[PDB]
């Protein structure tokens, strides 16, 4: 019938008539979750006609891994999974099997920009967990681990597999550690005005709001199948950084810092046909996704205005370009912050070079490198980073990290 | 079998293996001259069974457009169309629908992010030309009639259109105004880096290299059907702009310009079932193509190194983000020059807000508007645009605005 559109700045929305009336050359890329690009939830098991191929696919292509073959343990590995599958409707990967999928699944994120550290990755198996405070445990071992006082390290948390898919183990958070957003009496909003949703399903779940510009939302953990059990994240475990500036030090007085660790708790691990519908993830900062989207997107904190006047620049003529000035100025800092108090980052500049750095090894290496150019190419300073003048294909590979519906959306509640 | 993959800045190329083991959800997107939206060559006619069919519906459509219809011109000019095809087996345009084609083309081009000027549009009906001299001399008026002392124009010139296809009228420049770029003997690179290979072309057709950093390159026409002709453009014609900071006075010294007139020369505008090969079309510049593309990337003139230096910035740590803040003072140079030398311009940010502006109206107009994100996103100060955070869809539309095989590479010389 008809295309919805969103604009995540002024959550607008549209609906698409015309591309009916296309040609026979309806691309749709810029859209942010599309479905050829999830693995929503389920009733029933996954039909073997399906689970075995993939099963068999993924442990050929495992042991098709390692140099010089175990060829016989790649058959036996076949039989043994072949057996177990026809006998639970099923089957359990073994640890450095995960660790490969998990490895891989990143190698393969067409939007990752530093996938050039895909084989340095932290694998938690929490597969055996069974509980939402045994979740809350090792979310919480991971997060501890992860942080490294500052020298982050990129990591991986494996919970229980998707069974019949009525028992889903599900983080409802975004993210491991993130801000939350109330919206003022006075009809402002403090905090992450991104989070506003969320943070109300925190309250309406029992969370105290410390009604404040930077409170570290609630972990929100669902477990084998039941309702979600609200957790409070160990103000110790997170890590943040103040945001000063090397020059400007009415910077600081902005009252402004950020956390110091980027993990993504919603996303699915899918590999030889299996899929985890929680498994958190963390790797380190780029910078101008503090410093851009974070502070001046005006679904965020938007601090673009202020902060330019600070630095006199007239913020009344678009064509003076003071957004250009300040934004520069206000990734300067979290640069120099993180830098000067030892938490890992990295400028989006040598972000780029590396990542075509890796590019490369990886056309050499299998020939190829799924890549979402759209949202590998830094939000500001585009054309003068080397991604944006390098033609990428973008597709989805297997091992695979999929979005998936928001669970409140997709809930059973009692 | 594989995949090509082009990276203008270095030139350099891969070829893709992977995508063949993708998954049953190849998307290409980040592809420059993809082939679904290019318009090639021919040997015959235009089979009456298809110019029939799209004759009929550009028809309807441009009838369809004013508003309380002429049901009878309708008609009538429906008649009409279809007698003609029948009797010369191909038709002739109106003015009054050759203009609304051209606006049309026009609006549905996905990659033009001025398109709320749609409307506004010179239509210079060229298509009795039938000599390069004719040609050149159309395509000065144009040249003087956009230029229009500064205060720049939109306008568009359409030549002969496509009969047999052996008989085609085809510019060979990629724009009307280019300055040309030699490899100096010292391994150097004078002038623009990109118009290497048309420069030498030039040459090799009798053009005399006037060496510099600045030689705007000659015409090269091709008409009816005969090789191409070469024509130095008027030096009067050619208005351009001299790039001085409004504060950093060595930015002068640093000896740079820009021609005010941005034209692009060797699109194919198809409407109705025809076709034109050379149809040149201009519009007016938007601030960051010249500043961010012309002048930073490694492939142009590559000027971000100096420009930093004589900033004192520390020109060694990527960190740093230097590159961000030269960036920036250039196109502040080249909206002030613009701005001072009265020639008119639009910085990126204003650009996007207003084409914002137009999509909206477009989906309450048409319900939908083809855009293609990856090119509408200005090259720096992306997600500090509006058009960031906006989903396009992105398809092919009629009539449309078709690149082309480069016509050296599809020629018939005697
Ligand atoms: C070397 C440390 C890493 C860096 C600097 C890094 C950086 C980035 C950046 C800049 C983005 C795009 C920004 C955004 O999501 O809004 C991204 C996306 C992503 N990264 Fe990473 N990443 C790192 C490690 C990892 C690891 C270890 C994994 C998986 C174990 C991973 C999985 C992903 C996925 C799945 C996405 C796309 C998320 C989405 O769709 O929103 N990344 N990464
Ligand atoms: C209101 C004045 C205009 C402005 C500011 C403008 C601006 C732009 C910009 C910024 C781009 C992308 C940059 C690039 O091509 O590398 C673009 C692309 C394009 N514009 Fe315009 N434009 C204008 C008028 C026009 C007109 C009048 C036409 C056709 C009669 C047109 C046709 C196109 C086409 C076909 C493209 C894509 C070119 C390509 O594929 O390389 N534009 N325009
Ligand atoms: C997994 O490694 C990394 C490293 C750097 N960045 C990320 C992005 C995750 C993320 N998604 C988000 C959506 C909204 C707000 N913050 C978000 N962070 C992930
Ligand atoms: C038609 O109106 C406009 C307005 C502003 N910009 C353009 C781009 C055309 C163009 N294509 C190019 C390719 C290489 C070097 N310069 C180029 N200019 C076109
Ligand atoms: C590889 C990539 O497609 C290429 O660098 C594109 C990206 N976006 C662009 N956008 C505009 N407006 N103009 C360009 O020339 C490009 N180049
Ligand atoms: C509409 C558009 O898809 C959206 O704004 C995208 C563009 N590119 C992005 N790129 C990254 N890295 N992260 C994002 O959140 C986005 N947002």
């Amino acid at each position: 019938q008809y295309v919805r559109i969103k604009n995540w700045g002024s959550g607008e929305i549209l609906h698409d008539t015309l591309h009916h009336k296309a040609t026979s050359d309806s691309c749709l890329g810029s859209i942010m979750n599309p479905k050829s690009l999830t693995r929503g939830p389920r009733d029933k098991p996954t039909p073997l006609e399906e689970l075995l191929p993939h099963a068999i696919e993924f442990i050929n292509q495992y042991y098709g891994s390692f140099k010089e073959a175990k060829i016989e343990e790649h058959l036996a590995r076949l039989e043994a999974v072949t057996k177990e599958i026809e006998t639970t409707g099923t089957y359990q990967l073994t640890l450095d099997e995960l660790i490969f999928a998990t490895k891989m699944a990143w190698r393969n994120a067409p939007r990752c920009i530093g996938r050039i550290q895909w084989s340095n990755l932290q694998v938690f198996d929490a597969r055996n967990c069974s509980t939402a405070q045994e979740m809350f445990q090792h979310i919480c071992r991971h997060i501890l681990y992860a942080t490294n006082n500052g020298n982050i390290r990129s990591a991986i948390t494996v919970f229980p597999q998707r069974s019949d898919g009525k028992h889903d183990f599900r983080l409802w958070n975004s993210q491991l550690i993130r801000y939350a957003g109330y919206q003022m009496p006075d009809g402002t909003i403090r905090g992450d005005a991104a989070t506003l949703e969320f943070t109300q399903l925190c309250i309406d779940l029992g969370w105290k709001p410390r009604y404040g510009r930077f409170d570290v939302l609630p972990l929100v953990l669902q477990a084998d199948g039941q309702d979600p059990e609200v957790f409070e994240i160990p103000p110790d475990l997170v890590l943040e950084v103040t945001m000063e500036h090397p020059k400007y030090e009415w910077f600081q007085e902005l009252g402004l810092k950020w956390y110091a660790l980027p993990a993504v708790a919603n996303m699915l691990l899918e590999v030889g046909g299996l899929e985890f519908p929680a498994c958190p993830f963390n790797g380190w900062y780029m910078g101008t996704e503090i410093g851009v989207r974070d502070f001046c997107d005006t679904q965020r904190y938007n601090i673009l205005e202020e902060v330019g006047r600070r630095m006199g620049l007239e913020t009344h003529t678009l064509a003076s370009l003071w957004k250009d000035r300040a934004v520069t100025e206000i990734n300067v800092a979290v640069l120099h912050s993180f830098q000067k108090q030892n938490v890992t980052i990295m400028d989006h500049h040598t972000a780029s070079e590396s990542f075509m750095k890796h590019m490369q090894n990886e056309y050499r290496a299998r020939g190829g490198c799924p890549a979402d150019w759209i949202w590998l190419v830094p939000p500001v300073s585009g054309s003068i980073t080397p991604v944006f003048h390098q033609e990428m294909l973008n597709y989805v590979l297997s091992p695979f990290y999929y979005y998936q519906i928001e669970p409140w959306k997709t809930h059973i509640w009692q």
